[PDB]
């Protein structure tokens, strides 16, 4: 099953991605099963809270004292080169703590990368019925 690794935190990029130090070499890891409004996206400028979700992303793991990253059973890079991971803030998920918040939406599964969906899916219930950030 899955276990969980320890990493090093480089540089918080966006939302959805982060920059680490993984097993002595830098990577660029996209958390799983997430889509947060982008700031650096291709097409289309910073879209609404955009802003805020890279600031909690970024808060989240730069004020930890450990990082974990923890890979699924499917695919665990992208066609882009990125790990495809959960991360782990001090015991906490952020991939989970985005989703609660209401500055996340759910994502589609990706290639069996599915172990912590139902969790994710009810903690974006619970953002939506408070009507937080996105969901207002």
């Amino acid at each position: 099953k899955l276990h969980k690794e320890p990493a090093t935190l480089i540089k918080a990029i966006d939302g959805d991605t982060v920059k680490l130090m993984y097993k002595g070499q830098p990577m660029t890891f996209r958390l799983l099963l997430v889509d947060t409004p982008e700031t650096k996206h291709p097409k289309k400028g910073v879209e609404k809270y955009g802003p805020e979700a890279s600031a909690f992303t970024k808060k989240m793991v730069e004020n930890a004292k450990k990082i974990e990253v923890e890979f699924d059973k499917g695919q665990r890079t992208d066609k882009y080169g990125r790990g495809l991971a959960y991360i782990y803030a001090d015991g906490k998920m952020v991939n989970e703590a985005l989703v609660r918040q209401g500055l996340a939406k759910v994502a589609y599964v990706y290639k069996a990368n599915n172990t912590h969906e139902q969790h994710l899916r009810k903690s974006e219930a619970q953002a939506k019925k408070e009507k937080l950030n996105i969901w207002s």
